[PDB]
């Protein structure tokens, strides 16, 4: 029963957020093989594959918690990376574009 309007809204919204990540930079966890110090800085890694995992395990009880996980993708990236990096620039753009997606989707999560 992923067939409830709240859960269909989260699935839709997650798709729309991944669409804004045009480089697929945030599609999967930051790889510790390529990035060995990541956990020295970042206490709670997050990425869209993890969010999708969470969604399907009914771990998102409300829209707030879903939105907090998206914000972690962005805030982690801005925290870890220098300003002059593809990653940081991507996160700034994702914050801007994804904030708008979330604005609209929250409107619908209220109506429930
Ligand atoms: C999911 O792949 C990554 C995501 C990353 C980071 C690194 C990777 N992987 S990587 O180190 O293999 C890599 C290095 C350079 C580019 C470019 N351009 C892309 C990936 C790094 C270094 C930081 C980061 O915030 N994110 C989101």
């Amino acid at each position: 029963m992923q067939l409830t309007p709240f859960l269909i809204l989260l699935r839709k919204t997650l798709e729309q957020l991944q669409e804004k990540d045009t480089g697929n930079i945030f599609s999967e966890p930051v790889p510790l093989s390529e990035v060995p110090d990541y956990l020295d800085h970042i206490k709670k890694p997050m990425d869209f594959f993890t969010m999708k995992q969470n969604l399907e395990a009914y771990r998102y009880l409300n829209f707030d918690d879903f939105e907090e996980d998206f914000n972690l993708i962005v805030s982690n990236c801005l925290k870890y990376n220098a300003k002059d990096t593809i990653f940081y620039r991507a996160a700034v753009r994702l914050r801007e574009q994804g904030g708008a997606v979330l604005r609209q989707a929250r409107r619908q999560a209220e109506k429930m």
